């Protein structure tokens, strides 16, 4: 019974991706936050534990964090 709780940070955008892991990883215990930059390519499959925070070269979230 997998992917309850809060499940999108749109709020994040513009923040530090370590800001946003922290939130993230707070606001839904059953998740990590794994910080990748825009453009680097991460497997196409879900999961209900993962949330993909998008970065730029300064490492500022550019995508709205979910989960899968
Ligand atoms: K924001
Ligand atoms: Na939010
Ligand atoms: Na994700």
């Amino acid at each position: 019974s997998r992917c309850q709780g809060k499940s999108s940070w749109p709020q994040l955008v513009g923040s530090t991706g370590a800001a946003a892991k922290a939130v993230i990883e707070r606001e839904n215990p059953r998740v990590r936050a794994v910080i990748i930059k825009v453009g680097s390519g991460a497997t196409k499959d879900f999961r209900c534990d993962r949330v993909r925070v998008w970065v730029t070269e300064r490492g500022i979230v550019a995508r709205p964090p979910t989960i899968g």
